[PDB]
Parts: structure tokens; sequence; C-alpha cells
């Protein structure tokens, strides 16, 4: 694998074209129109001058690696990718478009893979003609820095698929963990439903967003305390992951707090918007 | 505020009273058994012999803090104590006289305190009649490390009882939240859930045990994956505390899954016994 | 004997246990004319039963709901006993005695051997299976559940309980001697909770999980019950006054029944529940008393 | 306060307007088209005269409390109001857009009101730059006599805005009681289920239809059984409101009974069709 | 009962003609265009040219039948039909949609049934001035061979209309069962769950697909292993029942496997596929 | 020894419990030229076992698909006994005992001691747990679990029950001898219900359900799913025909060991169990025989 086209020029998808010619990688990069290009590749390089001036790397670079990266809009771009990977809208029907497209541009040995976490990848390749090689790859945000990565595998996903998918996610520099498609995969499957759980235990007068908080990170040594992850994460992105668990399941088990779904509505999303479970002012 | 008994010779009990020693408190330590008393003092004089082997402490405070913990079975021992702290068995039959005695033979004055995980402090708190000043003071093992406490406040349990006891955790080196008596309080509520959920993974094949804890750590910068963490626990504990959440709330979303109850039938309960959802050589 | 109501073929009652609802069932069957058999274990418990029927016809005499020489008449109807063996001829008898399907069983045992064939044989029960101890006899098409409510004197309804063998003949008869005592019976077949107590404990413990998330007062709640919905009470004082542990018994035999998380009793009426703030009864409840 | 505005001049909004004018307030009276404020207003004139009829009140008393009475199509009208009440269709997408004109619309001193028994207050809130200022007001049919009003806080209701309300609501010689938004407030939510339980009993054979409602009658004295009441509230709102809780809570505990379900689909929806647990022949 | 009409000429519908045609009945076929009643026709025409090939009746009762079947493209055909059969859209509109002109069309003895499994027939009823009269007979593929037929009554379909359809499901040689409307009625109520919780002792690692089969065929006696059946049913229709089941009852006991969800999404649908559970390339 | 089968490495066999299954087990394995133990706990029930034996042969023997002399044989293959002893040189042995895990493990601690290392455990249990009953013992790679079905001697398949410490070697001995004696053995692993349970016995207590809610009778539920679903035998047939009391008791242990309310028993199967009407053997349940 040699040439990379990523899809969605949006926080991850641009984080992840960034992560991608860091390393080398040819990059495309294609979103709709060139406003939104722009405002992708805009959002590239403000990230390298933050590395620049802390002087994790050399200016020298910075331009090097802008150079790997090829903005777009003409879908075609991807015809001569190896490996074509999509983070665009957490939407079915689009994404079932853009992949039969992508099916049709991409020579054969080519790769689709997606960034979804709440979309089922075996659904996806359902739409293609090359099931076979269709796959998740979950990144994380922030994708550059961030080293995991879920290599989600639908039911169709081939070996070959795979571990091409993993061999790269390692010539890049991160650490990929092996998933059969299930809902939230693993890392979010675990960590959403902690973040539920201590809304469920605020709600209830048991203690208080900061004891809730402290508890956490002082008894289970974690960096951060669910309140105040649930707050960094954003509120509604937990919320529609409890959603997605739920509807997937068909499980009470991931029934989301009644609380939580209240500060979502009134807008109190977290960090994001300074309100959620604290107050950022 | 200064006489201090402890009650159980355990890893718990004897931790504790060596981590009010440690801060210049008299210290009784209560068994049913010199073996017990003995054992424990045993326990005490490693964790602080093996502090002076290190800058940590000086063989002065090794030896000082020796002095003030007195070792008894002599229940009686208790009658002039400010504070006292059960740490024996989780049998609630018992911990009721543990505590009934404890009402006749002290100090109107004198709080009376579970270290208890899983038994209700409110329940315990109607064998006596000083009600008020029932109250769960729970530690994290290692004891004399751990910083946090959850002050467990039975249903009676007065706020002058409680500030007495948030105090003289601090007083003690101590970070104390303030708990509402619930299921599980706040870590065990959260965390052990989370231990639950990974096997749940793990038993529908989604993800390896070596990947879902790697998935945990890089993904949630977690220090210890939650497999690895559970057999670190102990999963014939996890497995009980999962037990006594679904028994208390009645709530299907906290049944202990079902290959976790296979393993502990096996014997199989982590570090402690050789192995756990990891080999210990 | 001609003084009881010619509607119910059924004549002589024996009503086992003189607590509370066994002294108010005894009573209930006496005032309109049956000949009653009341026993307990022991002369105590009896004769503490008799002058609770005493207590309570005595305040009836006193604003001027009966004349003194008829509560003397009705007293006359209830012979007290500790012999087991007094219900022999009785036609119906009535186990109001404590809740142990174990106790329950052996005296329904007992009974089948002692008593004449055509006896039915009944329990108070609120939680405990019909079927069951009718299984521990030799005629389970007599035996049958009557509930009673309490006050069991003053209290209208009867919820008659059909166990899967209680036959239609054996129901008829329970049916009309409850209406002979101008009760109004329902016909209901064995499940947890019956009628009443499967819908309204519920209410109980729904409306302490509203109080324990902080949506409302416990003011505001049974405020919002009683002149929302027009009740007599408020949930939250209903469960004071019907005892508090008595409802999470009630709920803890509706979910393991049913095995549905649906019933399952709340975390906080627990608590309440193991302070000993059973409500009225011990002078805390939701209410301070 | 001093002026106010009712939004919808049906059954609710009608009976609502008449119970602040009864109390000496200024009422308007709104709606889409003339015909319908026309009824409303009929409605009102009858449930007076009535009350004439009855020697509850004088002839003279009911023309005043009409005269404080006046109808109108143009939302613009509540520019002026103290307090805006809104009783149209239970439709989230509509609320929101009465109450963003209303934003507009009305001085910011204006107090913004829904009687909705199932929607959202926080997220109807939040379609205006008034949040503290959006409250729930829910009345009880029929409004003018029934004494109750649950006053809805949404999350970032003001507490000065509830204080009013409740003044109000006191002034207008009803009885308010403080709800935090949660799926059916505090009476429906113990009503509606209680009336699910019993068709369930109805369902499995348990008891007759008769029978359970007099056990209720007279087992826990209350003035109707619960199928006759499910019958009176009419069933297809009961119905809304189990799958309101269900659908909120997630939690199977209040899942419509399915025979529930088929009296609705059959049109039997109690004393409004003719028939529904009971015949109205 | 004499002449019936049938709706839908697809597999069930002309299955469902012949079988009326074979037993004397004049029957008319409907369906939207001429394409669809021929199809249809020529179906029926193989199916009773097996029939004579293997001597199981002679070509001249096959005459005999074909002669006694219309095509038509017409509701308005069904004038004067004792009973119309329909047996096409799962889809609750269009059902309600024809079900109404029926209403209109026919004379008022016509009795109208649906052949669906899915949809509520009480909902249906509704759309109609004639719920007495309205019915579901559910027949099972292939309908000239298969036997049963749940005749499912509405709550409001009348004894008179049950009684008839169960006269006439009789002299067509089948054997009818008397079903109140509920979910998946009985058949499908028992058997799909059947096939879903083999899906979940599959999905756990239990068994082997293989296994799972004979283990049910030996240990019950079962001609067909729940996986090759679900295979066999269409793994799609199996995750639509349970999906209806769940829907309509709010329980989660009968939710759906997560398993059977990424079958149906890869298009691995069973035997009409190729693929399912087995491989039947 | 030379009438056992050559694919079976395992030559001796001891069954413990001589009730209805396990003197079926013994049966069986006789039948197919093992030599069998068959332990009881007191001659009397040993003699009861025997005596079912030799009545299933006498049918046998009376429709012709054996002779008297096989059964005569067969029979002298079996050998009572009350000592536990016997069991120490056995090959494989089998517990049938009763379903209760407290007397199952001193059972299986007793047969650890007793026999050779080689000797591998088997429970034909149902409900309990086999990798719980293999840590009572100091050889728990060599305990598994034999689910037969009843009538033992004519059903062919047997569940075969991993243990979680359950070796490779143990369970392909046991499918092996499994084979050796006619049987067609499944492998699975230990879970609640196993396969046929787990399937079998919620379809039983769905079609309670239907009928405890007025959607059809018991005729109807039955002939629906024999008509609809090609079944042999309706459900509410089956479930007395198997035991009301014993599907009760399967679906009490499925919603115990999983905790999901998904496999809660019906209301109304537990109120026919206690009114003991179990089904055939009580001349009563969803249907009456007579």
């Amino acid at each position: 694998m040699k040439k990379v086209c990523v899809i969605g020029a949006g926080t991850m998808g641009s984080g992840i074209a960034q992560a991608f010619a860091a390393k080398g990688f040819e990059v495309v990069l294609r979103d709709i129109k060139d406003e939104f290009v722009d405002r992708g590749l805009d959002f590239i390089n403000k990230n390298l001058s933050k590395l620049v001036k802390k002087g994790k790397i050399e200016e020298a670079t910075k331009v090097e690696i802008l150079t790997r990266i090829s903005g777009t809009v003409d879908l075609n771009m991807a015809a001569d990718c190896d490996l074509v990977i999509e983070a665009a809208v957490e939407r079915m029907d689009i994404k079932k478009q853009i992949f039969a497209d992508l099916d049709n541009i991409c020579k054969p040995e080519t790769i689709l893979a997606s960034n979804t976490s709440s979309l089922s990848i075996t659904e996806v390749a359902s739409a293609t003609k090359r099931p076979d090689k269709v796959i998740g790859m979950h990144f994380f945000n922030p994708a550059p820095v961030m080293k995991l990565v879920e290599v989600i595998r639908g039911i169709a996903t081939s070996q070959e698929t795979f571990d091409a998918v993993k061999e790269t996610s390692i010539a890049i520099g991160k650490d990929p963990v092996e998933v059969a498609e299930a809902p939230g995969f693993v890392v979010n499957r675990i960590l959403i439903p902690m973040i539920n759980e201590a809304v469920g235990i605020l709600a209830e007068g048991i203690a208080s967003v900061e004891d809730i908080d402290k508890a956490m990170k002082l008894g289970a040594n974690h960096p951060m305390g669910p309140l105040e992850l649930g707050d960094f994460i954003g509120l509604d992105i937990c919320l529609a992951i409890m959603d997605v668990l739920y509807s997937e399941t068909g499980d009470s088990k991931y029934r989301p707090h009644t609380l939580l779904k209240k500060y979502v509505r009134a807008g109190w999303l977290g960090r994001k918007s300074g309100k959620g479970f604290y107050d950022y002012s």
C-alpha cells in the first residue's frame, strides 16, 4: 500500500490524512465542495504549526508532509488508491452510495474502509461487489496522535484484507486491534456505559459530580473521571452511542439515562458548549 | 478524635490500623484469636519493613508506629475509642452482633464504622441504638497507600457523624467522598460492570483478551485493561459484586456474565490463583 | 341457626388465628348470625382476640350503631378454643395464621383429616399460593382463598381466590356466604397480587422512585395523586399506613413469582425498611409520626 | 402577572382560559381560525351557563368573566402578555415553532409555558433564547374545576420563573406542585401504569373488567376503577402515555400491554367512542 | 360460500387460489398488472402439471381447476365474492387502502381476509365499516399442500364470521385453528424464537451449526434443525418476525440476536441467496 | 474385553445411580459389549435398576429385536454393587445420581481418590455446572458431561459437555466411546441448558404463555405446531410427556444462570406444577390422561 484516499475532510478525516502523510504516504483527499476541502487542509496546517512551534518537528517537514496531501472533489481521484478510508457523515444511505461508487471507480485490489463508529460495516459492504475488501478502520480523536485503531471486520471481510490493513496501521505507527463487528466495538461498548452509570448515580443523589469523578480518578486510578470525560467527549456523542447500543442489542441494559437525555436536550453538551455536568465559563 | 479501634486483622483491617498509627493515632487491633492478631501485626511489621528498606521511612517511625498499635481480643478494649471500624468478614448475621455489642460497650460519643463493600450500612445500624453515628468507611486495598475513602451514609447517619469521619479521614492523609448508601457505592458500581462488559465481549468472540485490554488502555488511557484488572482484583470478588448489584437492584442490567461464572467455578480467579483471563506462569 | 341468611347453605364457620384479621373475620360472621369457632394455639392469644372483638363491638354500641344487648348476642356466637378438633363439623374454615407455606400446609393437612368431607377450607393469605396449599390436602377442589381487607368487619370487598383445582361448586358456595355476610366478592384466578395488591402496591413503589430521583417532594407526590386522581390518600402516606415492610414483601413476591423486572422493588424502599422506618406503626416512614 | 394568553381553544385551552378569567385575569385566547376560537368561546359560555343555572354564580358574574376574554387568530396579540400558555397538539416540531415565534413576539418578561403531558420542556425551551423563562404548567381536565397543576421545571427553568408561575397558580385558586422534568411527571407516571396493569390482569383471565374495577373501588377506596377510568381518560391517550414512558426511560417495565394496543387499534377508545372496556350503549 | 377473490398473484396468492379452485370454488385472482396475473396463472399451471406428471390428479381435473379461475387487474371484480383474501402488501397503509375500497366495492355479506403474519387484523378492520366481517386467514407455504390455516380473529371479528371461515377452511381440506390476534399468532410466535435462540448458542461458541442442528433433529426429533430451518424460511423473514415480536410486546425477551442481524445485513439470507448458516453453492 | 468395539480404547465402564437414566445408560453400554458396574447406595435400588433393564430387554425379546439368550448375555455384563470401590479400575465413570451439587461433589471427590489416574469421570446432569463439579477433584481435565436422552438405550444423541478445564484428550475419548456404543455425540461448551433444553424448553414455556392469554386452546396450540412446523408432538403434549416439573426446573435454571428475564418461567406453569398436574406421569397436566 502506497497511496491512500481519505474521504471527508472533517475533524476525523483530515486528522487521518495527516497521520498518513506524516509517514510518507501519497494521500488523496476528497470532500464535496472546495470550501470543505480547504477548511480541511487549513485544519491540518494549523496543526503542524503547533508542532513546529512546540519544536516537535521542523517547518521543513510540515511543508514536506503538506505536499503529500492533494485536496479534491472529483471522487475519481481514488481510482488509483490502494486503500480508501471514508470518514463522512454518520448516515447509512450515503455511505452505501459512496461505497457503491468507489466499488466502481477503484481498481479491484483497492480496499474500502470506513471510520464509522456506529453503522454496520457488514451492511455497507453489501452495497459493493467486493465485501471481502470492505472493512472498518476506527481511529481515535485526535487521529495523528492517538495510537489505537480498532480494525473492524465485517462478517465478509477476508483475512487478506484484515492483514493488509493491520500492516498499514503499523507502517503509520499505529497499534491495531482486531474486532468482529458488534455494537460499540470494544472501546465505546465499555467506556460509554460507564459514563452512563455515572450519570445514573448522580441522578439518584448518591454522590456529586466532583466526588464521582474523584472516586473514579483515585479509586480506579483513571486519568479523568466519567462525567468530566462525558463533557470532554460531548454528551450528545455519548447519548447517541448509548442509543446505538440499545437499538442494536435490544437490551435494556444499555438504555441511556433519562438525565443524560435532559442535559443534551438543553444544549448542555459539555466543553464544546461551555456547559455539561461542569461549567466552562 | 484520637483513639481508634479496628476489628479484623486480615489484610484490610491490618492496613487500616497501620494507616491510622502512621499519622499518630492510638490504635487498638481486635480479632477472635491471637494467631490472627499476631498474624496481622506480623503483616504490618513487613510493609513497614519493606518501607524502611527504601528512603520511605526511618526505622524510628517503624518502631514508633508499632508502639501505638496494641492488639487484643478483648472487644471490651474498644470502650474508650472515639471511632471504631469493623473490617471482619462479610456475613450480616455476624456484623450485626459485632455492632450490637459495641453499641453497649462504648461511650455515647463513639462512632461505629464498617468497611464492607456489599452489606447495607443502614441495616447494620439497625442492630444498634445509635444509628445516627453509624457510617461506612470504605477503604481501598492497600489501605496505607490508597488515598480514597468512600464515606457511606446510612440513611439515619447524622451529618455530624459524617463531618467527623470526613475530618478524620483527611486527618490521616486520605481524600474522602460523600456517598449515600446504594449498591456498589461509586467505584464498584461503575468499575465492576465494566469488567463484566469486557468478559461479554470476550465471550462473543469479538476480540481477544489481549486486544480488549489493549484497546481500553490506548483508547481510554487506562493503566490496566479490564480483564487484567479483574484478574488483579480477583474474579470471585468481581462476581460477588455483580451478584450484589443484580440482587439489590433487581435489574437485569447488572447480571454477571455466564462466562465469568464459569471462570470462578474452575478456581481460575486471577493472580492469586495463578490463572484467570491470563495465565500467570 | 335460622339466623343465618338463607342465601348461604353453609352455617358454621371456624376461623383459625386470633390476630387482627382473624378476630375481625369471626366478628363479621358472628355479626351476621353465624355460629363461629375461633381457634388459636395459646389461651392467651384467643383471649386477646375475643376482647379485641369486644373492644370493637363496644365502640359500635357507643356510636349508637348497635345496641349493647346486640353486642352481647354476637360475642355469644363466638366460642374460643385451642382445640383444632372443634373445626370438625364446621362447614367453612378460614385460616388467618402466619404466612409460612410449611406451617400453613400442616394446618390444611390436619384440617383435611379432621373435618367432614363437605367442609371448605380457605386461606386469607395475600402472598402464598392457594394451589400449593391445596396440594397438601386430599380435597383440593374444596380449597380456596378468601382474601379479606382490614378492617374485616367494615371492609366489604372479599377477593375470592380460586385455585387451579378449586371447583365451581366450592367457589359458588363461598360467594353466596360472602354475600350473606354483607360482603362484595370478586372472583379471582390465583395469580400474584390477585387484583388489588397487584395494581396498588406498584403504585406506591412507583412513587418512591419518583421521590428518589428528586422529581418531587413527598408532600407534592401525595398532593398530586390526591388532587389529580382524586385518591383518598397519597401513595407515600398509604405505604406508611399499610406498612413499608409489608409493601416491600409484596413487591418481593411479585418479582419472585413473575420473574419480571417490572416489579422490582425500589432500592430506596429497601433502605427505609432496613432502617426500621416502616411508617405509622413505627412512628416514622416517609413521614414523621 | 395580569395578562395571560392561551394558545389553543380546544377543551383544555378554553378551560384554562376560563379558570384565569374567572379569577380576574385578562385572557387572550388564540387559535389558527376563527371557527376554533368561536368554538372554545361557545364551550366556555355553556360551562358558565351551567354554573348560573346551577346557582353557583350569577348571570352577572358570568358576563364579567366573558368580558375578560378576548379571542383572536393572531399570535402577535401575545406580545404584551405576562404569561403565555400553550395547549396545542402534542407534536414537537410544532411546539418548537410556536415557542420560537413567541420568543420573538413577546416582551422579555413574558413567561412561556406548555400544558404538555408528554413532550420535553427542556427540549422546547431550547428552541428559544429564554430557556430560563420556559416552564411546564400542567392542568387537569376539566381545568376550571380541578385544583391541581403540575409545575414542570425544565433543567434551565429559573427559580424566578418557577416562583412566578407558582404564585400565579395560587392566585387562580389552584394548588401547585413542583416537578422537575421527567417522563409522566407525577400523576400520569403513577396513574397510567396502574390502568395498564389492570389490562394485564384482564388479559390473563384473572378477573373480569367489572370485578377488577370493583376490587379497586372497594379495596383501595378509589372513586373509579382503573378500566372505567381508562375509558374516561381515553384509551388512546392512555396508550400514548405508556408509549412515552417506555420510549423515554427505555425500560420494559412501562411497556404497554398488548391488549391495550388492540383496543385502541379497534377504535374502542372508551366513552368518546361509545366503547372501550365497557359498552356505553 | 362459493366465490372467492384472491388479491395478489405472487407465490402465496396463487397458492391460495389453487387451493380453492382445486376444491370446486370459483376464484377470481387479482393483481395490479396483466404481467403479474399471468405469472401467477403460469405458476399454478406448472403446479398442476407436476401433479398430473406424478399421477396425483387426472389431466382433465387439471383443466377443470384452471377453468374455475379468472384473472383480473380490477378490484371491482371482487364485488359479488363471498370471501376475499388479500395476500400481497406487507405494508399497513396499502392494506388499509385495499380493505377500504373492498368495503365499498363488495356486497355487505362479503368477508374480508388477510394472509398477513405481522400486521394487525384489528387495525386493518378499522379502515372498514364492517370490522365484524374482517378476519385473518393465515396460510402456510406451499398453500395447496399445507393443511393448517391459522384463523386470526380481530377483537371485533364476530363469531359468525369466524364460523364461516372455519367451515370453508375445512371445505378446502384444511385444518383451522382459532387464534385471537396477538403477535406471531401461534406458529411464528413459538418457532421463530427457537431459531433466534439457536443463533445465540452459535454466537457464543457453545456449539457449531452442524451440532446444534443435529442435536435438535436427534434430541427433539425435529425434521430440520433450527439453523437450516432459518436458512429455508429466509433469515430476512426470521429477523423481521422477531422485530415484530419485540416491537409489539415491548419485551426484551424477543430481541433478535445481533448475529442474525449481521447475516441479514450481509445478504446471506439462506437457501434463497446461496448462503446463510450453511453454504448452498 | 474382546467383545468391546475396537474404536473405543475404554473398555470398563461404571455407572453411578440405578435410577431410570443410570440403568438405561448401563444397558446401553452392556448391549454393545461393555462390562458395566452399576452402583447405587442400597441393594434395593440396584435391584430396581437391574429389574428395569430386564424389563426393557424382555420387550425387545417380545418384539423380536433380540433373542432371549442375548438378553441374558447382556444382563451378565452388568454387575450390581453398592461398593463404590468397584469403580477404581474402570476407564469411564458416569454419574446419573440426584440433581444436587453438594452430593455430586462428594461422589466426584470420592471417585477422584478411588480411581486410577486415567479414569474419566462424567456426569449426566442436565442442570449443574460440570466445571464446578470438576473443581472438587484434582483431575478437572478428566471431568466431563455426558448428557444422554431418555430412554438412553434408544436415543442416539449424547451431548458432550466440556467444562472449561476439560481436555481435548478427554473429550476425544468420550466421543470415540460414544460412537462405539452407537451414539451420535455433539460437542458442547458448558452453558445453561446446553443445546437441546435451551431451545426446547423455552418453546414449551412460550406455548403456556399463549394458552394463558386465551390466544389459542391447548389442542389448537399443539395442532398448529404439528401441522405448521411439522413437529411430531405439540409443545404442551411434549411438556406433559417430559414432566411439567422437569420443564419448570429447567427454566428456573436457565433464568438463574443467565439472569435474563427472557427465560423466566410462566406463571401458569408454576401453577400447574404446584397443583401436582405434572403431565402423563400424574395422569394430568395440560391434557387429562385416562
